[PDB]
């Protein structure tokens, strides 16, 4: 089969020159729709960005949107099996800058996860998920509006990078008997019936993740960087990541002691702020995060702790559904709704479409075109207050407008 | 050196006959003190357990503890070095039943955590951690009397097995040279300067803490067991964790399907009642104990996840510092404060002695003395309802009266 991927007529190709993006007036964006909600959200999303880019830059600006396929949509358009197309990674990684909406993988064929899938392919080793409580919003806790912090997970190794065999197998146990035999392993509890998976960090792999966020913490001038992780326990993965994270801030940006140790302040070339680098236990930090918000900002941590910390934080300012993410490698950049498929709804033009519609305001932002981001934002607090919202957040407020998935799109626009 | 233990000359030994616990009236309970705070909690501890056995068996029963040994004070007593003497590993064997303050563990000297040392050579397989709200207590969440829940965290495997080897050390190389050349790995992104963990996961140790956490709900009548696993990242440790799980209440508990699956339902024999055994990834379920609490009870998880979720959820409660722990085995059990050191405060009789109390109840009532139990809990219901606490609650409250370590015990006390 030839691709059915169909380039934009008008439309150019963003490019990148010296780690900068070369956005044209007209760039080329490819999107995923998304398996179940996704047919709901993503239009709802190409209308709101539509409609703030059209706002923001009267006319100068339009994005030709270009729909590439990864998922169930993916089989139905390359048949049976083709659930992630090479042409979606050649496509991704050819022009820069692409979103998508949820996916899921299939269970009972030996696949493993799609999203992790783009993410290592493409080497999109920073995980980037921003996390603010949005005023009006609904939430289980008392002040969410102390929450504002940006997760940088590292998103190329640790336990998902999917080595392990399964108990019983021949190939785990001759890992086994390696470890066993030839490590001289003595803490294999049962060795017997035993699935064995391997997690592995690198200082190459930590560094270029810690890089990213100070090089954030600076950009946005924001206040201190924390290393999170279960080194007491993990001393050569957990532990080598936070010392790692340390001694790049010592070495690339000038990190000084602060005090007895082990914070390090970070002077902010360009403002002149002091940048606190320190570090929390992983499992303090589940705590810390409901108990003193407020003292966190800029987090770095592995793909694990960060798949965690990102859901927990997300919960807590009511944003389970309108949650933004982004995956950026050095070539290209993933945006992502980052709930689930909901299957049961999917059709129904009824979840929240917030997500992906924040997902697309990190997406706008990346591209520098921070006015139609900020007209996102804006119409999304607007819309958010005004309490007209869809089911997830009606359901839990009083006084509420319900809206469907669509009108809560036409909210947002309503509000810029 | 000769044993520096003293057994108490009145006092007499429980024993074990058909994994039923002997206990006589006046049973010798090893304690340790702690290391910090363990030195204000402890004396707290003792204090407040003898007025309880007092007062609920009027005399007729009496603890005759006995100090032994780990951490700092071991140093002390044993000599440079002697962190956790092997007497301290026999005697609570002997034993069946003691207590313990916190502990930390020397960095510096690649000495792995004591806790975790305790556990695993006394094959203290269950790590239990009961999560209530107490009616008072300063919580960062609106509806923290919506969370009671009991954790059954395996204790004995995971990434907790403290295999790994160091970023550039032979055995490291050694490690990575024999997956990727002889189990032909291709997964390691940046096999240079890499760090390896290894992370086990059987069947025999899956189900021995799953049969534990079922036999829990069916002995307090619980309505369900939630197996919490990442089992979609790691197929062949946590899927298999969350897979041996649920066949272990379909072969051992005539678990069955519910509607069309994946959860069973296990008849409870003394109740009639039907337990529900269900399932929730782990970055979801940090979502759900906040979103939706109450529709958890049980749950069985990994060592690393279940360090994490007890650790959220004794904070939502208010409980940080007051979550109290069990290591249970099938020959001893080892009760402990769940909290840190603490040292800043050590000695200043200011810290709530509130978590290791209530590790007493619970040995307490695994002794069977639940009459002295009850009276625990009502004392540090009455306490904290009375507002007389200690400053990490008092400082978070208005109208309180601040106490003592030593003078909140007496209050616990004084509300039996």
């Amino acid at each position: 089969m030839e691709s059915k991927v169909v380039v934009p007529a008008q439309g150019k190709k963003i490019t990148l020159q010296n780690g900068k993006l070369n956005v044209p007036e007209n760039p080329i964006i490819p999107y995923i729709e998304g398996d179940g909600i996704g047919v709901d959200v993503t239009p709802a999303m190409l209308k709101v960005v539509d409609a703030a880019v059209e706002k923001a830059y009267k006319g100068e600006r339009k994005i030709s949107w270009m729909e590439i396929y990864t998922g169930e949509k993916s089989t139905q358009v390359y048949g049976q099996d083709v659930w992630l197309p090479a042409e979606t990674l050649d496509l991704i990684r050819e022009y820069r800058v692409a979103i998508k909406g949820p996916l899921t993988t299939p269970v009972g064929g030996g696949i493993r996860s799609l999203n992790v899938a783009l993410r290592q392919e493409l080497d999109l080793y920073i995980c980037l998920r921003p996390v603010r409580y949005y005023q009006g919003t609904p939430s289980p806790v008392k002040h969410p509006e102390l929450t504002d912090m940006v997760i940088f997970r590292e998103n190329s190794e640790d336990i998902y990078a999917g080595i392990e065999w399964k108990a019983d197998s021949a190939d785990a146990e001759k890992v086994i008997k390696f470890l066993r035999e030839e490590m001289g392993v003595k803490k294999i509890r049962f060795p017997e019936h035993c699935g064995i998976g391997i997690k592995p960090c690198s200082e190459e792999g930590t560094k270029r993740l810690v890089r990213a966020a100070i090089e954030y913490a600076i950009a946005n001038d924001r206040d201190s960087v924390t290393l999170v992780h279960k080194g007491n326990i993990m001393k050569f993965t957990e532990g080598a990541f936070k010392d790692w994270g340390y001694q790049l801030a010592r070495e690339e940006f000038g990190g000084e002691l602060i005090d007895g140790g082990p914070w390090l302040k970070v002077k902010n070339p360009n403002t002149g702020k002091e940048i606190v680098i320190k570090d929390v236990i992983a499992d303090a930090f589940l705590q810390q995060i409901l108990l003193r918000p407020a003292e966190y900002d800029v987090i770095a941590c592995m793909n694990l702790n960060g798949d965690y910390i990102s859901d927990a934080l997300a919960a807590q300012v009511g944003g389970i559904g309108i949650a933004p993410g982004a995956n950026i490698g050095d070539e290209c950049a993933l945006f992502e709704a980052t709930h689930g498929t909901a299957p049961k709804y999917a059709g129904q033009d009824k979840v929240n479409p917030g997500s992906i519609i924040l997902s697309a305001e990190m997406m706008l932002r990346h591209m520098g075109w921070t006015e139609a981001a900020d007209l996102i934002v804006k119409g999304m607090e607007g819309a958010i207050n005004a309490k007209t919202v869809t089911y997830d957040f009606e359901r839990l407020m009083d006084g509420a407008k319900l809206l469907k998935c669509s009108e809560f799109g036409d909210a947002i626009i309503e509000n810029m």
